[PDB]
This record gives structure tokens, sequence and C-alpha cells, in this order.
């Protein structure tokens, strides 16, 4: 705050900067020949489709793919195999130095087709010489989200020894500070706290050359768009810039044209939320001060049966410590999982949830990511997601096996705007509709 | 929060029947290691001229793939790029990964912090979640501040895979921020005796999950009187868990801790007071020093100075005289930078870069920053404070004259390091020595 | 600095430099003097009564019998209390006469009023307090917990005739328990600890303590209180009003009564034999501290199995009676807390929804849970055990009123070695069965 | 650097290798010799003066005729003050000259002005300070309040060659006295109890101290403080010049000289003694610490009943003095306080108030009401007591020269017994009546 603002001019500063490489991508054995056949059969196999100029060909293994060693064998590490469809193409575009927008359904590995290639990114350039900034910069829509990537990046970044640092809103700023000071090649920030250090000059974007923008559509519902030009109007033109959401519409397709030089957009996302037919779905139009009744109407009513086994759903981590602090002083024994909780900590709690020591356990949506726990009764929305693909993954944690679940949602005004494609997931499983919810179907 | 005491010894012969039931053996001998048989390993051991003595030891490994790890740690020393691991981890880890109570006396160059970190993550593993309000399951003791973060910096980068937490607690700092680590809960914690006591009589970490203790630098570590505080940290472990220690030295102090506290223990001995010495390197230890030293080192540099371009190697023991080293030079006028272990895990490959690039003449290190660099071409090295050992200041001064064969090297020594008075001169008068008008106190039985 | 810590004044000098007061306020009223000698005889022997002494009054019927003035009396009036305890119907005029007297009963019939009340018009009698004056009445109490509850019962008559009373006791920061004082206060009760350090530090003066109370006497000899105490009396004027009061009477606090009370009047109510009431079974383990949580959560899911269980756990001060409920909610137990420092009416709330089946468990204090008939108590556990016995008996005393079945569990350690001998006395009396493990703390 | 420290360092093999100072600055102006051998004769006991020693330097008339450099000249005039003090007649040729000398007089003589200026000039031999280096001229003082008197009197002739001077004492925040010295100081005033605690922490050196003075060395060891300078003594130079100064001659003082000062030569300027100049009604009350407070305002409206009252407040330190300052003035009294830390010249504008009769009642230390003339006052309060019994007399010496009356309540404790036994003998010579109670603490 005390004193910046200057934006500079990138037409006079850029021969004053030194020289980076941001291609490295190798075309490996494998991949030529197959060829350009049996890939268009693999690309609507796995719903890929192409619109841009000079497309990389996608992977089908990590090791086809021109990762290094140091960052190979931590994915062999990490245990997984099959790369995710956008990482099998997106990879190829990121490792090329091309501006690129991904979309692709929130659980899929849209975090790690932009944290691997700047691993490489940042290798390829010199050290830190302290005082210098970060080279890789993501801006993130909310505090705990931006930690979910934070500790995304700390799994594959420790070989090369990268340091990475975390700037979000809620907290003191005198820990970030001494993280910055000490170098990190990688910062991830929100717009609202990342301005106002740039502001009081703790930390510089002058050696940002690896831009990427993840969930940029959850971006634009906070108005951090005057926040973000303003950064990157502080960084270097000539930048790679990657774009990464999981809708697309019209909203983002205006932002992609602002910031992104003959951007390559991926497609693996579709509609058919298929909203699996054996849960019965309630939405009730309630308001801010309604709640906190209604939940202990449907606690104690889920309280009747032995042993129940209710997931009440926050969108936020600051929610889930507000809920929990009145469950468990109006008698209910409640535990949580948010994204400043720590894996093993947040483990403990999913194996105390099934074998049934407490029936109630608050959750967010990052930290509700992949789990099985069957025997799930009565899925409480006590907030409503932003988006209709956590809805359907949030409702959807009840019913495989025995194929039946309630989910109680709390619906309000401010959340119409994904209304008229809700009733559309209660229309196609067939559940009732109040006629309250028809008011949020026109147009 | 606040609270001044608890002190509570428990009766570990009634407590025993109580408590949960852990695994602490885990290896199983992979395919090349048998058999040979025993032919090929008797000249191997003295190849790698280590020494064991107990009964049924298991046999050395080679491969990585010859220890019993998993892939996903073992995919982990891929990622290090790190291949043939040391001479004391090939032995010490199949005892160690088949649960027996170890000691290991090596240099301070071997793997010995990675051939107790890697078969303790296993063992973390075997055991259930941490179920908050459990302490730590392996505890590593170390001597000092500086020490206790390596020995963190080599478990962190291990411990991504099975989301190990590790969590290191010192003295000498504001308790108000490791208190809020260790509510987190944390698997492994790194401690020094002198702190670790200071949070049980607090409480926010209890001793009771602990199966696999480690005792890293017990010479070093008894030398600053810490055992009336390990009587306490040991009074409150399961008898029966799993103890390892390790050390440099191997007095005539271990044998007798080592049998106090070791149940039936297996020692492996690597290392040997026999080899270098390097005699291409004029050792000038004569400055009694006890508070002169920086008097002397502006005069040493002034002397150094001369030459251009001098590239001068300070040594220290402690971050928080290292840190202070450059902090007292840097003023006077003097172009400092510095190393520790503590901070710059990434930045002292930059100042490092400057080292080898020219820009400053003049570098303090600890002997734990200073590990495994080739920046050589370095005059007038000098011990500012010296080690613990005669295996580190072989090492501390071994790092110039090779080529062009010649090097200096100036030591302050002082009383508060009499006891290595001794081997210095078993050294020095195989170095053609100087006089010790000095050291004459030092010197007999 | 805080120094030098003892000195002991030369009353026989100084004593003809204070100013003078009068302990005497009592006027028989006309209904009391006479009966006579029959009615108030019979009447001490259908309440239990036991005085010895000179000159001892006759006791009082009815709350205007006293010789109360009219702003007191309309407090007890607010308050709406029926017919007060004999040790207040004999207990009162004693201490209005000024005399020093000793009152022994049950912990909670009468005893705490018995002296606030009498304190209170010996306080409006005497000029203002001219700050830097220490205060007019001084209260010893063992524990915080207790000497809470008499500043809590001290300040509910002390607002119509404009009245102060502070707590001052050891484990807590000492700079508010100053800022406090530094406001003066009539009235302070304090813990023997915490009392000699602000007397060293010269925070308050016992100059003006004409009127001396010394609450829970066998606690404060239990505890070795007495050195302490013998340096507190040492700073006041021998010609003080000093009141004790006790539970029981050993030989150790009939010879404390002698040693510091000028001519007294002793008076005896109570019945002194617990009877440990038999249909409740009294199971206790001799563990240590850190086995505690696990063998609570241990039999929290034996008393889960039932429906629906009512558990107390019982702890003796509030610092842990917040770490048991902080605990239990980590755990996924449903937990709800009453102490007496903090939830003076919110206090009443938790009973509120104990008594209902809101919440199964409830944790409380010794103090916080005086005088609660909350029936359908199965499994009070005792995770700590008090210093006496009567205590512990009126803790167990909770657990079967109509259907005469319950369950006790109780969490016996090596500090707890005090009790042993008095805690089998009882449980052979109720003729349960005793494990070998506490054998070792007999007599 | 936390540890503890200061173990014994070797001087007869570490001494060759420190830079070297020398001690002996004095020029002896012509004229001073000769006068001579009998005019010197009438010039010692004049000024009562007492030598003992060998080869004994002659003393100086006025400020002109001492071997001082003019940058050090021009400040003695600019306070405008003539003919320095017999000690300082004196003791400058002997400090002047380097060598191990004592001075003896009373607290309020010039024995301050003998080791302040000869401490300058010897600096100004030596080099720059070359930070990381400790001071060279060292004195120590027992009490926190007469180390700020020193310091603050060392802030009047050391700003034309710049010197810089730091005080550092117990019972205050450590974390403001570090980084004063973390400036340099080539005069650094220190109390036995607070220097060990700045060595043990390594932020300040006893490396160069070349000029050790121990000012009132009498009361330092009656506060127990010689077992601690022996251990500070240990850690300077051994070749130093050492100056010691006190007031009473006991024989605890010389075998202090004989142990620490190399050939010591001996002055005295005062035939001793104190004899309580007699107006003053003493009353003692044997008192304890709680009652003082009302005690106090008891004897408030005795005076006030007057018209128009002033009493005059005495305590011995800073701290308890803004006590009794801000507690009767909750009790409606208005008081002033003067002390040495603080009011540098607020303690001149609070003593004209005093005298006009704007304010009645002040508070005053001990240093800060020394060499006043603040005459009117009656009723003097010694709500504190003196380590000695030299402050004490002056204490009381405030009240009643010409109108020959005048009141001294004292409050007598425990904390207090060491001074009860000569304090009736002043009372008895003053043939003041003395209470039962303070007989207790007398002889044996
Ligand atoms: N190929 C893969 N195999 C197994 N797990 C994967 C794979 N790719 C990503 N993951 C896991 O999925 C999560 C990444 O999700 P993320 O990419 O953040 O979602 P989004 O698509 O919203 O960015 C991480 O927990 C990561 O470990
Ligand atoms: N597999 C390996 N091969 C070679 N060197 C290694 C390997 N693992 C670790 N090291 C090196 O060995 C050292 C391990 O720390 P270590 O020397 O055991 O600490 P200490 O010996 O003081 O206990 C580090 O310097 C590290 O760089
Ligand atoms: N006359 C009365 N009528 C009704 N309740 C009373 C009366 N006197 C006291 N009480 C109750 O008894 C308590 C007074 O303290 P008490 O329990 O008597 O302490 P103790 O048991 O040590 O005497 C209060 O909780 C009050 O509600
Ligand atoms: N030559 C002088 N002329 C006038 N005043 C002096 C002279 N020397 C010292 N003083 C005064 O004496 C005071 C110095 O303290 P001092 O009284 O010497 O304490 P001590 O009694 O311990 O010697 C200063 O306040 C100063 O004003
Ligand atoms: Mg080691
Ligand atoms: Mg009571």
């Amino acid at each position: 705050q005390p004193q910046e603002l200057i934006k500079p001019n990138w037409d006079e500063e850029l021969p004053k900067l030194p020289t980076f490489e941001k291609n490295f991508y190798v075309e490996h054995e494998s991949v030529r020949d197959r060829s350009d056949s049996e890939i268009a059969q693999f690309r609507k196999e796995n719903e890929m489709t192409i619109s841009g100029h000079d497309i990389p060909k996608p992977i089908t293994t990590f090791d086809e793919a021109g990762f290094p060693d140091y960052v190979l064998n931590e994915v062999k590490a990490e245990g997984f195999d099959k790369p995710t469809g956008i990482q099998c193409q997106g990879w190829p575009m990121a490792l090329s130095g091309r501006d690129m927008v991904g979309i692709a359904a929130t659980g899929s590995g849209k975090t790690l087709s932009y944290c691997l290639p700047g691993i490489v990114h940042i290798n390829a350039q010199p050290l830190l010489a302290p005082g210098d900034g970060p080279i890789v910069l993501v801006l993130a829509p909310t505090r705990e989200l931006a930690v979910q990537i934070q500790t995304e990046c700390s799994k594959f970044g420790h070989s090369s020894r990268i340091r990475n640092t975390c700037v979000y809103g809620g907290v003191p700023k005198s820990q970030q500070i001494r993280d910055l000071s000490r170098g990190s090649e990688i910062v991830i920030a929100t717009p609202g706290r990342l301005i106002d250090m740039l502001e009081i000059g703790k930390t510089n974007l002058k050696r940002v050359t690896y831009l990427v923008l993840d969930e940029a559509d959850r971006m634009l519902d906070m108005g951090f768009e005057p926040q973000i030009r303003k950064i990157v109007d502080q960084i270097r033109p000539d930048r790679q810039t990657l774009m990464w959401s999981a809708t697309w519409p019209k909203e983002v397709k205006q932002l992609a044209a602002d910031y992104l030089n003959d951007p390559i957009q991926v497609q693996v996302g579709s509609l058919e939320l298929s909203a699996s037919h054996n849960i019965t779905q309630i939405v009730e139009v309630v308001s801010d001060f309604e709640k906190r009744d209604r939940l202990n109407k449907y606690l104690e009513t889920a309280s009747q049966d032995n042993e129940y086994k209710t997931l009440i759903f926050a969108s936020t981590k600051r929610m889930c410590d507000d809920i929990t602090k009145y469950l468990r002083e109006d008698g209910w024994p409640a535990l949580a999982i948010h994204g400043d909780k720590d894996q093993r900590e947040r483990d403990w709690v999913l194996q105390e949830f099934r074998n049934g020591r407490s029936p109630i356990m608050v959750a967010t949506d990052v930290a509700a990511r992949g789990i099985d726990v069957k025997g799930i009764n009565y899925v409480i929305n006590y907030d409503m997601p932003g988006n209709i693909e956590d809805y359907v993954h949030r409702i959807g944690r009840t019913g495989r096996a025995g194929a039946t679940g309630t989910a109680i949602s709390f619906f309000t005004e401010q959340n119409k705007g994904l209304g008229a494609k809700l009733i559309s997931i209660m229309r196609e499983a067939n559940q009732n509709i109040p006629p309250e919810l028809l008011k949020y179907d026109r147009r």
C-alpha cells in the first residue's frame, strides 16, 4: 500500500531483460509414426478435438513424454500410471512453449499439466540471484485452493530443490515475507493478497516467464480481473501463459483474447454428467439465517437411523471452521477436512468416518476429491458450488452397490445461475422438482 | 498457553502388556545378496574396510534394488540420481531394516544419515494413522540445531510418496512456532535433547508411539553434557523399541553407552584413522585465539588479500557463529558470503556459483554445509572454529592444494577443544609438523 | 523486581496507630428471646446441631429474625430463598455478634453465605477505602475452582450496598489480577500461593482486614497450606474476627482453631457420615495420565452401545475440564462442559441440553455440578479424582435414583494416594469388589 | 553468544599481543615549579591535604595551571566557574601522569572532575574505535542513580573532542543497553551487576580498557560487589591505570587498593567528619513497608494545616520516586519529582515552582537534590533511607539555615538496620529524643 502503482513500459524494457527459452518438447520415438489415423480414433475416443496451428501429438505413457528423469522418477514414486487425457495432449503443448487454454473436469489432472512443464522451465534458467522474484507465477481464485496446487508442486520439485511459496488471504503476511525473502522459484498467489506485497516491494514479477491461470472461470466471479490485469501489466509480455478452468462460458473466451498470444485450447470435459439415478435430490430455497436450524432438523432426522453417516459440504475452509464450531457446541459429533489440513491428518479423519466412529463430517470440494467412503446417508450441501460439476460430484458420493441415497441441498437466490441446469440434473435422474425451484428455470 | 512442570518416570515393567504391538524387522535379502557364498564377502568387507562383530548379522547389499526398499521410495533415490549406495548403507541397511539394535561408526562423509532415515519410513508406513494427540513414531536425537536440520532435510526429500510429516525441534529459539507444527501431527521428530525435555514438561508431545529411536553423533552429543538429559528421554520410551546409534569417533564412551541402552547390539565400523593426511598443505596452527580470533582473522586476511585473486574459505562449527563471522568481517569492509545447513537449501548453490565465478574471495561455511564440493583453487583455508574429530579437520583442509601442489591451513586452537590436541599432532607429526609451544599441555598420556 | 518477602510487623506498638472497629452487630429479636430452653434445645436436636463454647446465642428461625438491615434482606427476598439452612439459623447470630466461630457441615448446605451476609454489614460500618488500602474482608480458599464460587456468591449480595470482590490464585497471569486490585476491593477471596506473592510484590496490603474467613480448612491442611497461612495472619491485626469453616473435624483442624481463634464457639450441624449408596457399581482403574484418554474413548464406545446413554465425565479444575471436552470433540465425540470461572448463566443452557438428550456427554467440575438432580445418568466417569472423598461420593452419587442401578468408572493414579485409604473404605461399605492395584494405597 | 563466560585470561602470555597505550600526559607548566617546599606546605593543609607516596607531583592553583589541552579548557570556562576544587588541584597531576592514585573527599567535592578530564586526553592519544572494540575508559559505580549522575556529568566535557559515553546498569531491560553499546563508546558507565551480564553475551569487550576508575568504592564494598570486580579486573589488561575514589577510609578500602593498584599514591583533601549541624527536629519512626503511605498522609495533614507549608520528600531510587509521586496524587496531594535519568531542565522548572509556592510538595532523589539552595522548606520526610549516613545528614540538612527551626521525619525499616547503629549517635549528638524501638539495631 504505502507507495507503488507504476506500470512499466515494456516496449522500452524488453531489450533490457535477459533471454529465456520456453520450447522444450522432444517428440519422442514412439509417437511418430502411428500415424495421423489412429490418433484421430484415439483423439475422440477420449473426447479430444483440436483447433489451432501446428498441433503437437498426444502421448500415451509417461516415459513417452520429454520429461527428465528427476521428475519422471517422482511420478513413479507417487504410484500413478496412464497420465490423464489432458496430460497426454496438454504436456506436448506446454513443453513446446505455446500459450494454451485447458478445460477439463475438476478432479482430472489440469494441475499437473502445467506444474510439470514449469519445473523444466525453471531448471533451464540460472540460479535465483537473491533479490530476484519467482520464475513461475500461478494465480488462483480462493485462498485454500492455492494451497492444493502448492501441495501438488512440492510433490515434484524437491529433486530440483525448487523453493515454493503460497500467498493467500486471511493470514498474517509476516510469515510469507520471510518465505519470499529466502527466494522462491514458484509463487502461488491470490490476486488480492499478491498486489499489496508488490506495492510494498518485497517481491518482483521481473523474472516471471511462465504464467499459468488455474480456474479462471471462478476467478471472474469475484471481480478479480481489475486485480489480475494490474499485475499482468507488471510482467514481461513474451512469457508463456497457460489458462485452465472447468467451464467454457462466454466470459473465459473474452479473457483468452486479451492475454494469450495465438492460444491453443484443449477440450476434454463434456456435459453429460449423468446424476446417478439412485440419489433423491430435494433442493430447498432457503436464506442466510434459515440454516443452522434446517441442519438440526435434518441431522436429528438422520439421527433416528443407526448408524447413519452424514457428509456436509461447504465451499470455503472457514465455513467448515464455522459449521464444525457450531455442531460441536450443539452436541453433534463433527469432523472436518479442508485444504490447509495435512493429508495424513485428513486421512485419519477419513479412516474414522468409514468405521462409523462419528456419523458427521464436514468437507470442502478440494478435500473431498476422489474419496470412496461407502455407507453415506444424507449428503448435505450446506453451501452450493460455483459450478454444476462439483454438485454432481458432491452428491455423487452416495450409492454405488445398495443403489439408494438422499442429498439435501440448501439453495438461495445468489446461486440461481446454475438452477436452470440444476433442474435438468434432477430432470434426467427423474427426481421430483419443487414448484419453488421452477422460479429459476426460465431463459 | 502456559504450564511450567511435569516429571513422570513410568514403570515400564508394569505398562508393557497395555501397549500395542509393532514390527521392527523388514529386510528380505534380495536376489543377488544370496548366495556367493562367503568367499566374495570376505574381501569385500576389507575392500569397503567394514568390520562387523555380532551374531547372525545379515549380509551386505551392493545395489539399491538389493535393499528391501519398496518402489515408492526406490523411485525417489532414482530421482535423486544416486547409484552404488554408500559402504555403510550397504551393510547398515540389512541390519537396520532387520529390526536389530545397532551402532554404526564412520567418517561424516558416509551415508550415516540416510542409513537410518530410509529404514525409518517403512517402519512408519507399517503403523496405523497418527490418531491426533499421538506423538512421533521415529525419534532422532542430534547434538545441535544445525545437525538436526540436515537430518530434517534428508527426511523431507523422501517422505512425499508416503506423505510422511517430520518436525525438527531445537533450542535457542522461541517455542511459539514449533508447537503449532507438532500439533498438526508428525511421524518423525528430530530433536535436540536440550529442548526435547523442555516440551515434555509443558506437554505438546508424547513419546508413547516412539518405536524407532535414533541417536546421531552420540560422541559429540556426549561431549556437551547431554547424557543427564538423555536419561530422561529414554526413560519415557518403550524399552522394547529399536535403537540405532551412529557416530564418527568410536570412543571409549559408546562401548559403555551402547551396552547401557542397546539390547543385543550389532556394531559395524567402516572408517579407519589411517589414510591421506595430505602433506601438500602447509598447516600453521599456532594461534592461542581465546578471544583474539577476529583480530587475527583481519590480519590473516590482510596477508591473504595481497595476492589476487585470493580465494579464502572460513570454517565454523555452528550456524549461529557462521552467520556471525560474516556479520563480523563484512562490517570491517571485507566481502563475505555465508553457507550453513539451516537456511540456504537452494541458496547455497548460488553462493557456490559466486565462489567459482570469483565474485567474492571469502566464504564462511560450516562442516555440514561444506559437504561434497569441488570448488578447489582455494588458498588460505582458516579453521576459525575447530571440529570435534580429526576426520572433519582433514576434510576441512583437504579442499586445497592438489594440482598446483601447494596450500596453507590456518587453524585457531584453544582449550575448549583440547581433547583433540593429542590427535592433531599425530596427523601433524606425520605431516612434518610445526612447533606446538601452545599444545605442550595437550599431548601427554 | 518483587523482593524482601516476609516482614513481620510489631503489633504490640503499631496497633495503637490503626483505626478502631466494632465487630458485634446483632440485636436479638422479639420472637427469638425467649421461647425458651426447650424449643431451642429440641430445635438444635431436630437439625443435628452440636454447639460448644461460651455465651452461645439463640438460633434464628426465619430471615427477618436476624439482625440484618433491610437493604441486604431485600436481596435474599429477590433471590427467593426458603427457610435458611440450620447452619444459617445459628451461624448468623454468632457471626453477627463479633465472635470467632467454627462451622462444620457438609459442603453446600449453608456455609458460604453464613459469613458473606454478616461480612457485608461489617463492611458498610467502616469508612471508604481510600485507594491504596486493601480489603476489609479476606477469604482464604484452597483452590481456584473453590475461590471463584465464593466470589460468585459474594457478588450476588453486594450490589445494593455497592461492594467489590476479587479472586487471586495461581496458574494464571497476575497482570489482570492487579488491575482489579488497582480499583480497590472490600472483599478478596485468595489462594495462599498467589496471596503470599502479591504481598511480597506490594500490590495489596492486609491493614484493613478486620474480618477473616478460613473456608475449607480440611482441604488446606491436606495441601500443606498452614505454613503459608501462618505467614498471612502475621500481617493481620490480632483483634480481627476470624471465622473457620470446614466439612470434617479431624485433630489437625481443631488444633488449627485453637491456635488462631480467641474464645471460639463451635457449631456442628451435619451428619459426618458418607453412606455410599449401594446401587452403583464402583469400578476403579489404577492408571497413569497418558492412558486416560485412550480408555475414556474405550469406555465411551461401551456407553455408545446403549440407546441412549448419558455419561458425565468429571474433572477437578477448569483447565482440564476444558482439555477433556477439547479432546473429545477432536476424537469425534459430542461434548459439553461446565465450570466456574466462565459459564455463570450459559452454564444452565448446558444443563438444559444434557437433561433432554440433546447431547449424551457432559464434562464438569466438582463445583459446577453442585446440586443438580439431572436424573438419567449412567456411566459417570471420574476422569480425575478429587483431593477429598466427600466430593467423590457426591460425584458418583449422581447415578441411580428410581431404577436404582448405575456404573462409575474411576481413573486412579499415584498422585491420588492420599485418598485411597478412604476410597476403599467406602467401596467395601458399598460391598463393591476392589481390584488389587490400589491395595498399595490403603491406610 | 549467550553462554556463560569470563574464564580468567592468561595475561602473562596475552599481553604482548595487544597494541600499546601510554598513560603519562602531564606537562607541569613551568612556574608551578618552583615555589617551593614551604609555600606548597602552606597549600596542603589550607585544603586539608594528606599525602603518602613516592615522587609526588605538585598541585594546581587555577585551571590554566594544569597541563590540559585547549579543547578541554574552553568548557571549564563555558560553565563559568573558576578555581577548581582542592581535590582537583592535586588529583589532575596524579591522574594526568598515569600513576595509580586514590582520592578521598566528601561526596559533593570536586572528586568528579579529577577523573573525567584526564580520562579524555588519555582517549585522544589513541586511534578511532574500530567497531567491535570495547571502551578505553571504564568507571565502576555502585548504583543506577549514581551511574547516571556521572554519565550526565561526562556529557559536559566530551563533546568537543567527540567521545561517546554510555551508562549500563541493572534493573532495566538490556535491549536498549546493547544498542547504545553498538554505537561504540570510549567511556561506559557500569554497575558491577549489569557489566558481567554484558560480557557473557559478548556485546562488549574489556580488551582495550586502559583507564579504570572506582568511584565510591566504600559504598560499593558494603553491597558485596568486591567478588564481582575481581572478576572484572581480571578480564582487563594488567598494565592499566586505576583511579579509586571514596569518602570513607576503612581498613577494607586500603587493602582494596593494595590488591588492584600498582605502586599506589595516596591523597586526601578533607578533615573528615560530618557533624550534622543541628537545626532539625528528627522524629524517627520504626516502620515497615505497607503503612508509609498513610503515615505520610497524616504528616501531610499536619503540614497542610500550616500556611504556607513546603515539604520535601526524599527517595533513593528513581523507580520508587515515581511511585511516591503518583501515589499521593491519587490521595489528592500535588507532588512534583526530581531524578537523575530524566527531567534534564524540568528538574529546574519544578524547583522554581517549589519556592514560589505553586506546589507545596516535592519528591526528590539523593543525586537530583544535591547542592541546591531551596530554603524555606520545613517538613522533610525521608520516606527512604540512604545506604550510608553521609547522604542522610545532607538529606535532612535542607531544613533551617537562617530561621533556625525545622523538622525531619524518617521512616526506618529492617531493610535499613545496617544504618541504625550510627543513626542514634547522630541523634544522640544532636540530642534528639530516640524511640524505644530503634535501639534494637545498634550494637553487636
Ligand atoms: N495420471 C494420474 N494418475 C493418478 N492420479 C493423478 C493423475 N493425474 C493427477 N492425479 C491426481 O489428481 C489430483 C490432481 O487434480 P487437479 O489436477 O488439481 O484437478 P484439476 O483438474 O481441477 O486441476 C492430484 O491429487 C493428483 O495426485
Ligand atoms: N546414495 C548416495 N550415494 C552417494 N552419496 C550420498 C547418497 N545419499 C546421500 N549421500 C551423501 O552423503 C551424505 C549423507 O549425509 P551423511 O554424510 O550421512 O551425514 P552424517 O555422515 O554427518 O551423518 C550427504 O552429503 C549426501 O550428499
Ligand atoms: N437459604 C437458602 N435457600 C436456598 N438455597 C440456598 C440457601 N443458602 C444457600 N443456598 C444455596 O447453597 C449454595 C451456597 O453455598 P454452599 O453450597 O452452602 O457452600 P458450602 O456447601 O461450602 O456451604 C448456593 O448455591 C445457594 O444457591
Ligand atoms: N571547579 C568547579 N567549579 C564549580 N562547580 C564544580 C566544579 N567541579 C565540580 N563542580 C560541580 O560539582 C558537581 C560534580 O559532582 P561532585 O559534587 O563532584 O560529586 P562528588 O561529591 O562525588 O565529588 C557538578 O554538579 C558540578 O556542577
Ligand atoms: Mg552424522
Ligand atoms: Mg463453602
